[PDB]
Parts: structure tokens; sequence; C-alpha cells
């Protein structure tokens, strides 16, 4: 039905007035790449931009609700790429450190052994260095996504993903948000294929350094079930016609996300889920 539903059962987001839409709190980076994306190969993957509006003196994407199609849908958000923040929080770190004690708890609480001595005398650590430990005990650095959530039109959530990292550990959960639908899966797989070729061929993506979208994986009862990248709000233009492949490693200087090289694994494991 609609995202906003969930919420209430249950941010950045805001009830639209119209049918089938949905509020996101507007930043320049996202606006930006949204407007592009509607002009992209990748128009179909992403959800509708219709534009900016004014809600209480405040700026807010009007985007298509991608829960509207669906009855009662199951949600489950896949944070894309080995890295997970820009290389610009790396140079910020280095010259104007922003110690963050709340990322310095929620390390504590998973391994109480993983903070430095320093750290521990902070009782602080970087953002980056948060990102890179979160990227290590998930899947994200071997992988190159992740599973953030998953969320059912009952209110019923989940976000206890932070140590799932191994292929089969990723399997499993995926098995669990199918629930044996055969037709979602196969949809889902169809969907994915399709979403690989049009990112290979896309403008925007051979020229922007893609960091902190999702994938976003709905379906229903009915087996309806649809993906699309979600989240530009970390994607930025590469400098005078640079490109990027997606797949190589990332070395401070090269901007890479391993984007593909996820999206690769992803295909990967349900192309296995599937023959189970
Ligand atoms: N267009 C959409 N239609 C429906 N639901 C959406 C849409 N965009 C986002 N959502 C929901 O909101 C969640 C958060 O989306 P998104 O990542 O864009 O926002 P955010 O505020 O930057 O969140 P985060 O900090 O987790 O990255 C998604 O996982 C999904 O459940
Ligand atoms: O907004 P801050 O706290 O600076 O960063 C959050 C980070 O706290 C969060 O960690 P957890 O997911 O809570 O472990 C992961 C991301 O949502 C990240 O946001 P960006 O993607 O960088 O915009
Ligand atoms: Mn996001
Ligand atoms: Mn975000």
């Amino acid at each position: 039905g609609s995202h906003m539903s969930w919420v209430q059962l249950a941010g950045s987001f805001k009830a639209a007035g119209t049918s089938g839409l949905i509020l996101k709190r507007c930043s320049e980076p996202e606006r930006y790449c949204l407007a592009r994306l509607m002009a992209d190969a990748l128009r179909g993957c992403v959800p509708a931009f219709h534009g900016v509006v004014e809600r209480d003196g405040e700026s807010y994407l009007q985007l298509q609700d991608l829960l509207d199609g669906f009855d009662g849908p199951c949600v489950l958000d896949c944070k894309m790429g080995v890295r997970t923040y820009l290389e610009e929080e790396l140079t910020k770190a280095r010259e104007r450190p922003k110690l963050r004690k709340d990322m310095y708890k929620k390390m504590l609480a998973v391994d109480p052994e993983a903070p430095t001595e320093e750290e521990h005398a902070q009782r602080a650590v970087t953002k980056p260095r948060y990102m890179q430990w979160r990227e290590g005990i998930s899947s994200s650095t071997t992988l190159g996504f992740r599973i953030e959530g998953i969320k059912k039109a009952d209110g019923s959530c989940s976000t206890d993903f932070k140590t799932t990292r191994s292929r089969e550990q990723v399997l499993r959960v995926f098995e669990e948000f199918v629930q044996g639908d055969e037709e979602v899966l196969r949809r889902y797989l169809n969907r994915l294929q399709q979403i690989r070729d049009t990112l290979e061929v896309s403008e925007f993506f051979r020229r922007h350094e893609v960091i902190g979208s999702s994938l976003l994986f709905v379906h229903d009862h009915c087996h309806r079930a649809g993906v699309w990248l979600i989240d530009f709000g970390k994607t930025t233009p590469l400098p005078d016609g640079q490109i990027l492949d997606h797949r190589r490693p990332w070395e401070e200087g090269n901007r890479e996300d391993g984007y593909l090289l996820g999206l690769d694994n992803l295909i990967g494991i349900l192309a296995s889920l599937a023959e189970r």
C-alpha cells in the first residue's frame, strides 16, 4: 500500500497529498541525481521523481511510493557497495576529526575488543573508522552489499543484521524473506538481471560514485515483486569526464564503490537460492 502507513504502524519521510506519492526531505546531491536519472537508462529502476514541494517551510522530493502497487508488502533494504562513505570523509577525519561518541557506543556493543586504546580513552571514533568497521563485520567488504533491514505491512521490522557476513548467512536471510515463494524469487532475479544490464550501459552510472544507496526489494502474497535503487544522497559526479567500472577494488584516490561487485554477488546468491 504505502510507506507512511508502515511508518504509522511502526524521519526524512512525510505523507504526500496525492495518492501513490511520498515526500522525502530534499538534499542537493539527491535532487540533482533524481533529475538526471529521470532522463537516464536507469529511469525505470528508480522511483519516479515529480519535483520539489514546500511543506511547513521545508523542501521535499515528491517521489513515487514504491509500495503503492502491493497488497501488504514485505520490504528488504540492501545497502550496495564495498565502501559506504565518501573519500572526502577521510580527508576531513585527518585534518579536522569530528569525534562521534554515538559511533563508539554502537561499536563497543558489537565487539568490545574492536576500539583502539585511544578510541576507548576518547569514548569516540571518526565516521570513516566506524563505517570501515561496519563494512568488515557485515558482508559489505567481502560481497559488496549488506542487508540493512526487513519491514512487513503490519509494522513488524528487523534491523538485526550487523554481523550477517558469510554468503550462506545472507542466503538464509533471503530464504526467510521470500518464504518459499518461487514466483517472487524468479521475478526478483529477472528484475536484478535487467537492472545489472541497465547499470552497465547507463551514462549516469559510469560518471558517478554511488555511495550509501540501496536496492529495495518489495513483494506481496499475490506474488507481485519489484526492485528499485533508492537513496542518492551520497551519489556524486566524477570530475571532468572521469569514469568508474564499479567492480575494481577501492584505493583512496580512484573513487571506486564496488557497486557491481555487490550486484554480481547478490544475483549469484539469489540464483543459488532458486536451485535449493
Ligand atoms: N520511494 C519510496 N517509496 C517507498 N518507500 C521508500 C521510498 N524511498 C525510501 N523508502 C523507504 O524508506 C527507507 C529509507 O530510505 P532512504 O535510504 O532513501 O532514506 P534515508 O533517510 O537516507 O535512510 P538511511 O539513513 O537508512 O539510508 C527505505 O529503506 C524504505 O523502507
Ligand atoms: O548520519 P550518520 O550517523 O553520520 O551516518 C549513518 C550511520 O550512523 C549509520 O550507521 P548504522 O547503520 O547505525 O550502524 C549508517 C548510515 O545510515 C550512515 O548514514 P550515511 O549513509 O553516511 O548518510
Ligand atoms: Mn538510505
Ligand atoms: Mn541515506
